[PDB]
């Protein structure tokens, strides 16, 4: 039967109980999902509190891990998503994301009601990707994919 | 010689007095940028208080929007960037941006240090696009790649 | 072409200009949907700045409160959305329905993934009615139907 | 004789083991409701700190959970109610009825003065229902019913 | 046919100009009431813009005050209600109303729980009313009733 | 010698434990202060962490609530006053004390200046009363009078 | 007979008005409370929003500083108080009187029920004053005195 | 070498051990700093987390309180100074502070701007004591005394 | 006479008619700032209304910018100072400034007390300053130098 | 394999008992970084939880603080970083930081436009360094310098 959680604390202190263990591991986030079936962003945000791992999934990172049985339980929780501690990061890696909505927001708006029309991009229906690759001037970049599905709104 | 805004206001004010011209003449973002050698969402971004147009495209889009002098003027001011009314969107639309922080930012911060290590994605080198795909299995999906260089944090 | 708002106090100033013109006219919000071919909430909610009037409708409403061009053009432009002043209602009226999400936030999250699964219910696609039904205790009591549509997470 | 709480957490914390509890056993929120007379909503509602629970259902929630008798006791108190963390949802589920008040507040303000006059729709003289209907166009649809009583605010 | 309100800044803004009124008239708030068959804190609420006068009281001040024929059918309109500028008084006066909570809310709380039950007294099934009498020890006091109805909250 | 507290945290944990004892025993607010000389509402605030016992009614509430040492000696304390978790309550109950203020804030201060003049209504020099009296139309009526002394603001 | 004001924006108006007058006419505020037999401190006050003027006063500064007779008026009415823009200064000089209560608040309230008791130090019934005095290190220092009434708070 | 903290909790936990020694063995703050050399107000002020002792006093008070080396130690470093739980206090004690400054804080700016010039009064170079003193009208009066540095800003 | 402000909005307004003046006539700061004997960053603050202009400096930018009496005389008012709009920027440049607080902020801290003892590096006695350099790597360096002077925090 | 957090409570509290341990040898931040190759503010900044120290210099600072391997490992995490308890700094120290970006904020970004162009001074690409200097007119001054690169954004 499906189980939620509803304080994410629960779930966000696992969470560091988790990278503790891969630290002492020396584990990375794609060895922990290699072998799951499942994305290497859709687990890593699991561990992370913000996703739920089906059973097996749960169980071949809990022996990964070495989690016990009420943390690899907890991983199958839906969760109570929200990973920003207090709605602006001050983290300098995640606050850069929170720039482009300043920065970009009103254009993605605009943008989305041109090329698609009233409605949004859903946050729910996703798959999400990051890869590096060689910048041409030098250096290195990101490519992240955020793949989401257009739901109008129309009248009633 | 370069001259730059310190009070939003002014430029979102602006942003207003556009979008009510360009509903009036029924132009789309597109066909605003077309001929000034930029991308729409510079062109637009700009439009909306968030970039600076050079004199020349600031002297197309405002023959085209039937713009003043000071307006044109203002489009070449480097913003005072900050799109969001108060800190978190109500917008719907804009919101999902936002959510997409509250879900994955953790993991964006864990997968950009294990891919590319301490630092970050800068969104000032970067450039964002939204793509209209057909869902193969009806409606439409929007990918939104995101781009940025990595920029490294070392020791010194 | 689709026309898009960025600021929401050029429509919350229209609005409280149409609730000015509807007050002298003596209008009810039933009467000003009436002949729309729409419901009653989503052409209200279209005065007040949160909807999209199509452009017959716009023309219809328009008629009715001697509402110049540009206000009709207006209320054909996807808002940017959001209701509320600062945050929390400070209106009694609206303020029942914010504490209704103190109170029972968090089991309509659990019964939601009881009855649906991980995911949530779409406020984007839609359907809002008030109905006033007689209270068998003496008075009345509202029936406010929320028709939404489950929109599943599922790993990737 | 009557209890009451002064500080949610105590009551939160429950939650949290009472959720911990259910989901080892794997039971439903409809099942633990099973026997008590009471509607699932409101049962759901004070495992999780909103609600007081009648001396026999805290009894009989209590052996179905394997509670201890302090806990079986504290489900009893009159709750410090208040659900969300911190005023706005992190949780998409939950954030959805957030987003439904900025949309629809002020329409939901105005539709209720027209139909009832001027005063509230009260959300303790109130019920919450969720039932799943399946969408005629593929999917499945969630209808929330909110029935609260009104409440006239009249001169004096 | 009844008439709402959704931004207080209109109602708020004519507070201020039937404030300057009454001070060049050197009327009280006592004789802006008196002949209206209303309470003096009813009718002074309703010039500052958080409650509606029935038509008869709204054109009797009207002409006392010298408003305009906008100003009294704003009257008329049911307000959207908030008096505090941003949530916590600065002003001394308002603010020990505020301490007042800060002190003893939850000892309110616990109180009306043990002689009324569970539930609320509703801050609108109201009255209102300020008296100054002598203080005994010396000097003068406040007794302020706030007359309204016990609203149970009860298992369903 | 007089002692003061600077976190409230201290009393209010004590608040619960002794929230709880009083439940487990199941005891009144009125029972706890029958014996004592002191009021039913001093006596209840200063358990909730909002006033201070003399010794001997510390001694004997910690008798009847099966209290230790440092907690006896703790009631004793002034303390850092201020129940309100977050200021702004999500407790229905204390929030319609709340909703006073906000609906009849700028009321109070108008009548306040115009029965005393300028000053305030302390806050300190006070006592709070709640009586039930039956409504004449079916259910109870909750008069809270509030008493405090005038306190003028004069030039200097 | 007494008027009084609920906004503060009317009297921060004046004041701004007031300041640039003043600028204009090069005058102190030493010598623009001469002759109104009120201390400097509660005059400045006064004209900045935070004390009423009695009208002999109001009519004598109104003379120095040419404000016509709706200005005049509005001195003598009892203000909103809250000269803080949002609740915290940015100004450095009246940040300087916020840190000291960071700094030492809690020795304040320490001292205070030492020295007196529980209860307050009114900031009604209180006095201020700045004075330069010379420093023997080199340099000057202002002795600020706060002069205020101990209020206490007793059982009963 | 001197040594300095980060996180103000470490000494605000400090703070309240200190408390409950304090209470337990009946002193007052003026016996604590007796035989130290500093003033009650600086030796108060550290305990409670806000300034730094020296050494020889904090063996002093150590001794007195019945610390551990430890709490000596913490005593001995420089705070991360902020007393103020959540930047507005709550506490009615320490509320009257920043009421002073809501209703002073710009006549404080204009009049140091008048006696000295443009800079600040120093919250640093900052020595402050409270007195008592019978009032003449009864009932005894609080004057603090804030003496602090003048530092000008002048242009560079 | 020395004058001063106490409401931003005034000199932050002066400060956008400012920035249309250098626009339209395309000056730079330090043309500006040319002739004053002022460094740039102080005249620039001035503009933005962040300091003083001694009266000959002010009439010398105010012939260059064909201000009129009232704003000349504006620029020598002691501002009311804060630039940002509300606490932390929203914009990227000025931004970096702050994360650089958050980074650093009790780094700062921690070798401020190793390296000169107990107190502050003051912002009064404070000039910063904004130097271009090449980066042998390619592109330019910009080195930001803050020099502040040590005050000295000492028991009393 | 790389390691990163996302909850700054663990490299906080980690940071307290560094400091603890430190002040228990009598440590510097000088001799702590002394012969790991690393500049002083990088140092210290890890140990505060701001920077990831490599393996080595882990190992070394470890053993001059007495760390367990937990400890060591810890300091080799990519941190959360965020060092501001809530957003504003408490600490007069930390506070005169953001002092700095009040009153030159917006100078710094036009400064930085004219001089560099539009975009941002990284504020990643770092070196900082605080020097103690002698002030010339007596007494210390602190020299902070603040090393980043230039980074443009540019029309696309
Ligand atoms: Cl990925
Ligand atoms: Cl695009
Ligand atoms: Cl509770
Ligand atoms: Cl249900
Ligand atoms: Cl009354
Ligand atoms: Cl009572
Ligand atoms: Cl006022
Ligand atoms: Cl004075
Ligand atoms: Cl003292
Ligand atoms: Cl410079």
């Amino acid at each position: 039967m499906i189980q939620s959680q509803i304080n994410r604390n629960i779930r966000l202190d696992l969470a560091d109980a988790i990278l503790l263990s891969k630290a002492k591991k020396d584990l990375s986030f794609a060895e922990i999902a290699d072998g799951t079936g499942l994305a290497e962003a859709f687990v890593t945000a699991a561990l992370l509190g913000q996703q739920a791992l089906p059973a097996d999934a749960a169980r071949l990172v809990g022996a990964k891990l070495d989690l016990d049985e009420d943390s690899i339980l907890l991983l199958q929780m839906i969760p109570l998503r929200g990973c920003i501690d207090d709605r602006i990061p001050t983290d300098p890696t995640m606050y850069r994301f929170y720039e482009m909505l300043q920065v970009y927001g009103t254009t993605l708006k605009a943008l989305v009601h041109e090329k698609f029309g009233d409605g949004i991009i859903a946050a729910i229906n996703f798959k999400l990707d990051v890869k590096k690759v060689a910048d041409p001037e030098g250096g290195e970049r990101a490519v992240i994919t955020l793949d989401g599905k257009y739901l109008p709104t129309k009248p009633f």
